[PDB]
């Protein structure tokens, strides 16, 4: 699909990619610093080009087409571009796919848009993100990440290409933290999740499954994947979810 | 009514006239590149004032009192139009008279708006315009719409004010077609049309309420009616509909 | 909490207070002319935070911190406010409470919003403001006001810091009364008033109760209760309500 601009007022404009077809509609939503283009997210648009459904895929502000200004993005803005999304751009029932933070905000999503949002699936669904990790760090860190105004990532998450977080983004995202009380998403859930996830683990899954008040939750845990779930077995896992879930919305 | 405008932010300002009453409300949404001072719309703000409920007819983009520019006019702008009165002037429960094409947007404002939209009346109901039309030209006329960047419309449209539609209008107007899906609107709806309308055949109405989850939709099928369906039996019909639903829906 | 400001296109920035914590959050809907520091507000905010749930308290457009030319504020103006602290502020489900105006404009946002509003408590609801007494007025004096161009208000009022009242104001409210039609508000409803209230009847909070079509409202009327409901006892009564509101929730 070519490349297309939401325009927002006193917002950064959006951009996005758009494939018509029947309805239900699939929105991809990427993971953190990801854009549009990746693995999965291009692999998603061809399913839908080949079932004959609408497909949006859209880049964050501050990453990748968009604009905006990325030393300024939060977790909050990035909430409110998926709502952007889903508001302006899409139009009748659509199911939500989210990768790591993608997964966090498809939930906020679902909670916000109850009518509209008739599915999710997670992937490494990045729920409570890292604020969960910075609460759990001896509280002598978390003073020194306060004073230094930065918080310097272990060297695990460097391998992904993320190595530092400003001490603003943590606080401003403990605005949006789920895991604290029920999630209100009464609709079908998947979230597929690999046990070797070094980012988030998988456990975070079953903790969303738990608060979720929908009874029809499933998780899907693959035994040896790791964070980004992008091998070709991962994308044939995905593929195959979304498919069955169509089926069993039809 | 007397004439008042709704501010939009980076979009046009819409012209509107508004009654004060009961609710469920009445909005009117009019044909394409209709005013809201036509014999209808009046008709069915009369008819408010009579039974005292609160009722909203108004402008599209680039029509009427409305700003905008209407070389530049699309159908995905007029449904936002559609949302704009909906959120930001009508209050409470409403019902949707839409003619034309204001019947293929009122489907989309509930479906968009499942809460407040309570009731759908429906006039030669357009769904999926000219689209339909112009995918079923042969193919060689179709590129020579392309190449040529307008379709210029058969004569029995001239009879109407239409003659020529923008490729690009046509193309932009593909993303909004409902009938190759279920259409998610569970309120009640009545479909008017008169088989004898030489620009929306009366099987649309057929094709909408087939789609139509709700199990509440009834056509009603004037033998000798036009496409415009406003003679002095057809407004006491209109009227009646409305009468009708609100007696029902009490 | 500290001071933060909602940046809005085209509309006043609104000043607002949040405190984090669990869902259901809590939000503070002020009286008429009153800033979001007074007694009661602060005394929902110590409740909330002692509670550990999510809280927001802001100021109407014109009011306190918030932006805004105070001489251009109407019923709708500060309507559209509450709705966009709810929409671009909190997150997921939220109580309501609302004092005089603000138990009005709750209605409203239960209206607009039933799926995020999951519960309202009322303090001496203002519902129809002074629309109600103004046309109960003999004829003669409602065009002696229109006239004038102003209501001077009955001397009662002025023990509360009100005086005179625009016309203008007063017919825009017009579009905002919810008493001529039933109230579809489906949540729980707690309406607490005082007797002795001398601006708004206390019968007030029945006719809101017989109109709501929620069977799930309690009024609870205090023999001795003024308009403002602010005494040690009155504070008691309303933290005791939203205590036992929660625990039903939960
Ligand atoms: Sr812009
Ligand atoms: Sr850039
Ligand atoms: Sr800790
Ligand atoms: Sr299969
Ligand atoms: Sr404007
Ligand atoms: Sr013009
Ligand atoms: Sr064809
Ligand atoms: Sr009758
Ligand atoms: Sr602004
Ligand atoms: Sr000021
Ligand atoms: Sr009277
Ligand atoms: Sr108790």
């Amino acid at each position: 699909a070519s490349l297309s601009f939401l325009n927002r007022s006193e917002l950064p404009n959006l951009a996005y990619k758009r494939l018509k077809g029947k309805t239900p509609g699939i929105i991809f939503i990427p993971g953190y610093l990801s854009n549009m283009n990746g693995i999965k997210a291009v692999a998603v648009e061809e399913f839908c080009k080949s079932l004959g459904h609408a497909f949006i895929r859209f880049d964050y502000s501050g990453i990748g087409s968009s604009d905006g200004n990325l030393a300024e993005c939060t977790v909050g803005k990035w909430r409110k571009d998926v709502l952007s999304i889903l508001d302006d751009v899409a139009e009748g029932p659509q199911i939500l796919v989210g990768s790591s933070l993608g997964g966090w905000l498809m939930l906020h999503a679902a909670i916000a848009r109850p009518e509209k949002v008739i599915a999710l699936i997670g992937i490494a669904t990045a729920a409570d993100g890292l604020v969960t990790q910075y609460h759990a760090l001896p509280v002598e860190t978390q003073k020194e990440i306060e004073m230094k105004g930065e918080w310097t990532l272990p060297s695990r998450y460097n391998k992904e290409g993320y190595f530092r977080i400003p001490y603003s983004f943590i606080k401003e995202a403990e605005h949006h933290c789920l895991l604290h009380s029920p999630i209100p998403v009464t609709c079908p859930v998947r979230l597929l999740h690999g046990m070797k996830d070094e980012i988030v683990p998988w456990q975070r899954s079953l903790q969303v499954a738990d608060r979720i008040v929908s009874p029809d939750v499933d998780v899907i845990l693959r035994k040896q994947g790791d964070h980004r779930m992008k091998e070709k077995a991962d994308i044939h896992l995905l593929i195959c979810t979304i498919d069955d879930l169509i089926d069993k919305l039809s």
